[PDB]
């Protein structure tokens, strides 16, 4: 967890988010708030 950026991509990629949705979640999320909310939303919805 050095930047909520590469770290989110890494965590979601290891989690397995359909195929590439996590990578699009990448250009959608800009601010850290979004990355954490729209991060948790993905992880929880695919828990």
């Amino acid at each position: 967890l050095k930047n909520a950026x590469e770290d989110a991509i890494a965590e979601l990629k290891k989690a397995g988010i359909t195929s590439d949705f996590y990578f699009n979640a990448x250009n959608k999320a800009k601010t850290v708030e979004e990355v954490n909310a729209l991060x948790n939303e993905i992880l929880k919805a695919h828990a």
